[PDB]
């Protein structure tokens, strides 16, 4: 809510300084929409070390590509000298506006609030079409990341596809094999938590990317009954759910271990016919949750695990040392399988979490 007017600031210490400064690219788009930009760049005829001069908290990760993060009032503002793409610095605001990826990501707005809109994106806004900068064939050579996201963007902002652009992007899909899969999934991760998302994975088949993506016929499952509930993991799982098949079929996209055990446990809890206490011990809540949205199942989760006897193993009143005495035996595996036998029993309500009482059980079946 602060960004915007941080950037204006920024605009003015710059231009005070004798360069010039515009808002550049999603900020102008969000306003123009009624939106709050949740980033705003600033671009600027300043080279990084004059950027850096000018401001006393600077943060310089991106310098090599032109970019200084300014921090100003609590709020970062990016600051890149006229750029293209491999990066090269130019003289004016428009050849940086022109090798922008589409019409209404290539707007700049002047302090005075006065748009610069060489290339269209004022009238592309207005009919919601998303249209490449120039030639779309240049555009997604330049970076073929910009193809995934179109098909991201119109499901964002619910705009169709310029039609020029769609054809280029078919001729052009194969060169999504170049790009690195985490930015791949970047942006499917993007497309699976948007509203109009069934449109975006319409036209992802049309537009001939799952002939090339990392596992890309995949994705061409049934999207009519899926709503997002903000996590991309769910995209995932009800992706793989849909066409019965593993984990595995999607290992390629370079999963954290944490998204890899949830959306392998909830497929596992889909495979279970029923569910029991045992099932809502052994589980998450979130695991539980993700598996029973994906299934229709509606019950009250938390409600029930909050019933149940003990919430994890730590709260045992036994270990493997207690029955080591008991048994008179020597540590071996054999105690992995009686701590479950006791771990079930208090579960279920058979036994009680007491350990003089664990201890009468297993001196009788031992």
């Amino acid at each position: 809510d602060d960004k915007m007017n941080t950037a204006i600031k920024v605009i003015h210490t710059l231009k005070a300084a004798g360069f010039e400064a515009y808002i550049v690219g999603g900020a102008v788009r969000d306003l123009l929409l009624g939106k709050t930009p949740h980033d705003v760049d600033v671009a600027s005829s300043a080279l990084p070390q004059q950027v850096k001069v000018l401001f006393d908290r600077t943060v310089d990760t991106g310098i090599d590509h032109g970019t200084v993060l300014v921090l100003l009032d609590g709020e970062g503002i990016e600051v890149t000298t006229f750029r293209t793409e491999s990066v090269e610095f130019v003289l004016s605001l428009e050849e940086d506006l022109r090798r922008r990826d589409f019409t209404i990501n290539a707007m700049a707005m002047t302090e005075d609030l006065k748009i610069i809109d060489p290339f269209g994106g004022k009238e592309d806004l207005k009919n919601k079409v998303i249209r490449a900068v120039g030639d779309p064939d240049e555009r997604f050579e330049e970076d073929a990341l910009r193809m995934l996201r179109a098909i991201r963007f119109s499901g964002q902002l619910d705009f169709i596809i310029d039609m020029k652009t769609l054809l280029s992007i078919r001729r052009h899909a194969r060169l999504i094999r170049f790009i690195a899969v985490e930015r791949l999934k970047s942006e499917i991760d993007k497309i699976f938590v948007n509203p109009s998302m069934q449109k975006s994975m319409a036209y992802l088949k049309d537009s001939v990317l799952t002939r090339f993506l990392p596992v890309g016929g995949l994705f061409e499952v049934d999207w009519i009954t899926y709503h997002t509930d903000g996590n991309p993991t769910y995209g995932w799982l009800y992706l793989l759910h849909q066409q019965k098949r593993q984990f595995t079929d999607i290992k390629d996209y370079r999963f954290s271990n944490e998204e890899k055990r949830l959306i392998e446990k909830s497929l596992e809890l889909t495979a279970l016919n029923t569910w029991d206490q045992w099932t809502f011990y052994k589980y998450t809540l979130k695991q539980l949750e993700m598996a029973s949205r994906v299934t229709g199942k509606k019950k009250d989760l938390a409600a029930i695990k909050r019933q149940l006897p003990i919430q994890s193993r730590s709260e045992l009143a036994v270990d493997g040392w207690d029955l080591i005495e008991w048994s008179g035996a020597k540590s071996g595996p054999w105690l992995k399988v009686w701590i479950e036998k006791i771990e079930r029993l208090i579960v279920y309500g058979i036994l009680k979490n007491d350990k003089e009482l664990i201890k009468d059980w297993f001196e009788d079946e031992y």
